[PDB]
């Protein structure tokens, strides 16, 4: 049966694919469509600049009516980001609105690496090591960005 959800996401896809952003991409799964797979690099000047990170966008049938949740498929270290591979971002909670598009969703997560949101220390460890052991932070980011290159 025709599903309006499915139709919306395939339109959104077509829009993103005719009008693509830079330093992020996103596409659906191969067979599933409630689950998209998306990618980000660090912008210039970040400790992440070379390294590439892999995400999934998790949608609902009441879409974009509910916030599209996001997961991190790859290991991620950031104070806004769970070990559980999820994103605390305030617009992805009660502050969402059906105005943000697939580019907008991803470009936020890119700039979030350059500028974390200290109003929400999701994993107090990451925020702790920022104030405490910034040199360990620098180590871990080189290591986590390095893990990107595990296929060569």
């Amino acid at each position: 049966m025709s599903t309006p959800a499915r139709r919306r996401l395939m339109r959104d896809f077509k829009r993103l694919q005719e009008d693509p952003p830079v330093g992020v991409s996103g596409a659906p799964s191969e067979n599933n469509i409630m689950q998209w797979n998306a990618v980000i690099f660090g912008p210039e000047g970040t400790p992440f600049e070379d390294g590439t990170f892999k995400l999934v966008i998790e949608f609902s049938e009441e879409y974009p009516n509910k916030p599209p949740t996001v997961r991190f498929l790859s290991k991620m270290f950031h104070p806004n980001v769970y070990a559980d591979g999820s994103i605390c971002l305030d617009i992805l909670q009660n502050r969402w609105s059906p105005t943000y598009d697939v580019s907008s969703i991803l470009t936020s997560i890119q700039s979030l690496l350059d500028e974390p949101n200290p109003n929400s220390p999701a994993n107090s460890q990451a925020a702790q090591l920022y104030q405490e052991n910034k040199r360990e932070y620098e180590k871990r980011v080189s290591a986590i960005v390095e893990q990107s290159w595990n296929d060569s």
